């Protein structure tokens, strides 16, 4: 029900603050994501570890036109600041949105969730180019190759498969990265990337057609923990 | 921006709607002030806040809202490798921020700006014990009257209002008064410094009510400690 | 082991040469106790040292060098993830660790073993302030010669004597006490409880003399905070 | 002038203690080196970048019949607790002596500094297998190839050069791992292993003709500090 937006053109993420008056924070914030996450001024905290309690109910997956998604039934939840947040869907960015020291990953995943109180906490997993992701390869295989195109998985999908094995994260207080941008979203970046493969980044390029990550904005007061 | 204050129908609650410039007083999800929980804060390597100010102190000023001593800018604390010069300080009773959920009965606000126009704010609560002899030279020209400046009849070495122990709570928040502009750089410091019940006393009168924003809340930030 | 006190020619300077099982009073060099600065101290991100105590005193003995109350060994704390029996808890004055060059007038230690003999000690300073109700249950069966044990009158609950606040500062260290055995962690908190004026008087009076050992070198160490 | 000590048979480690009342902290010291470093058990902490302020100043390389060891002339240190540590030389250990997770790398360096009030700090720096190691080669060329022969080195020694580039280290305190194993030794442990090449420590292994590696010891009341 919110104003059409996308990648480019006159409706690209420098113009998104003036599509709707719904997206004002696009233009506006100044807790926006995604970032630079540059480590050396990164503060090292005593940030908790993010509990994971994931179950595998996936639900279908689309083709949105803006991203591959998972939609998942919002029963697997991780714990932050000692609440419970339900994996509600997981989806991708290619190129990475979030760098670190000022370089991209060619691909990010995002796994978002919504506490009961209605805050959401998302967290970002890195993927480089190396061997073939056998999880990802679950959902690749079944991808809707069109926008408005939803899809069966035909195979049960576990999403803590796709985490990485080390758990330490990046956490800072920022937003949404598409429309509308809304602030006041936790942020948990993993450090560690996972692997796909050539074939698999490819696939997504081609059925997206376009680059779908919104360019980095400044940290301005914020520290990033480490 | 319109007319805002304290109490009825232009007090802190109708900030965001008085002006569509005043929007994030009601939108915002980075706000200030807070509560500083102490256990729920995050233990984190703080980099020291070095201070480096200097006796440039222009006028006291009551602007209706609060007691100002406006500064030459010229003096400047160093935070995330940058210099935020020294542009005023001002003062709240009851505290803005409240630590554990407890209000100080006063607090001190030293606003600085750097080169690119970035705020930081450095906070001192102060709590009831001995006359503060640094404040005592600004309350000796206390203006009675909204509106008015006086000059200063002794020199404001700004720095001797700080604690001694320089620790500190971080967080990112807001301005806490119209137009609560994000992107604020907060440095509250732990341990509190003392004034006179008398000099306590003097400001709340000369002020006429209360001068403090409720907490907000915290969202999806942490407290650095 | 000879027999050693704190003064004259058995005190704790002469402790490491009254016998070959002493050499480490001398010669170690992550002894006990030492000062512990604030500002020196490494931020760090220690586990909460979860208290599990009972109430199994048996007994409280004046042995010459403390009064001690000895427990049942049930009741444990949790470090490093392993389970530390509380074996017996007794008292120093003045305090035997000092905090910026500073001693509290009393301090507790809360001796615990783990299965294979590992020995954690937590550290309680006390305040002169209000009467301390668990230490008057210990106090009203103080045994005022060495060599004498007391059954207790009343339930100790050890737990009742830890501060509310359960900060602490961490370190490697030794026994305080021949043969000042190393491989000891310590627990102190940073959170001082209160007793009166006369409590510490009795303790004071009924030892005779000051039993605290001198503050020891941290040579390579750090204190974690 | 102390008591003869190797690493095998009646004067190997085990037996370190009983070969001298000199060497009686190997047998009853709580706080030895070197350990295993358990990255999970160590505990993250705000540890103090260790400056490094080094000079070219090494005198000669000796084969010891303990070690191989560039011996240096005092200049150049260290900043540890507001404190200069200098130079006095750096020596090599194959394997490694410490473990990180209970596993060894094949090669092992330490930097052993000496405060003016005669407390050591010892900066360990591990090797991987990988690429030839240059500032090493200046080194391994000059390398005296029997005990109680030193050599001349022909090439300007710039110590900095074998640290990692990434300084983020583990602390603890420890001993020296060669009789006296006296304690009070300051451990700054590089987390980051450098690189050097087959050819290089085959050299060392084939000069040293055995391991020079005293066993890990208990970590007892210690952490570690990450
Ligand atoms: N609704 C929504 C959820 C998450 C994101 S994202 N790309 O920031 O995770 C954007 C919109
Ligand atoms: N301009 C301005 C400066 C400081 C503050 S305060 N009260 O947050 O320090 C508010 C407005
Ligand atoms: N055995 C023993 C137990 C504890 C201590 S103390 N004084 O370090 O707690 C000394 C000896
Ligand atoms: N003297 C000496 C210095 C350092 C070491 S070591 N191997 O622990 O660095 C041993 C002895
Ligand atoms: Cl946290
Ligand atoms: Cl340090
Ligand atoms: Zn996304
Ligand atoms: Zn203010
Ligand atoms: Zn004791
Ligand atoms: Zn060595």
């Amino acid at each position: 029900g919110g104003a059409h937006w996308g990648y480019s053109g006159s409706i690209g993420p420098e113009h998104w603050g003036d599509l709707s008056p719904e997206y004002l924070m696009c233009k506006i914030g100044k807790n926006q994501s995604p970032i630079d996450i540059n480590s050396a001024d990164a503060v090292k905290a005593c940030l908790a570890p993010v509990s994971v309690y994931y179950v595998s109910d996936a639900k279908y997956v689309v083709n949105n036109g803006h991203t591959i998604k998972v939609v998942m039934g919002g029963r697997g939840y991780v714990v932050v600041d000692g609440k419970r947040f339900y994996l509600k869907q997981f989806h991708f960015h290619a190129p990475s949105e979030h760098t670190v020291n000022g370089k991209h990953y060619p691909f990010e995943a995002h796994f978002v969730h919504l506490d009961k109180n209605g805050n959401i906490t998302v967290l970002g997993v890195f993927f480089k180019v190396g061997k073939e992701n056998p999880e990802l390869e679950k959902v690749w295989r079944v991808m809707p190759e069109e926008p408005g195109q939803k899809r069966h998985l035909t195979a049960r999908i576990d999403p803590e498969k796709l985490l990485p094995e080390n758990r330490d994260y990046y956490r800072y207080s920022g937003s949404l990265t598409t429309p509308p941008c809304s602030e006041g979203v936790r942020w948990i970046v993993f450090k560690e990337p996972v692997e796909m493969s050539r074939e698999q980044l490819e696939k997504f390029r081609k059925v997206m057609g376009f680059d779908n990550n919104r360019p980095v904005q400044p940290l301005n007061a914020r520290k990033v923990m480490k």
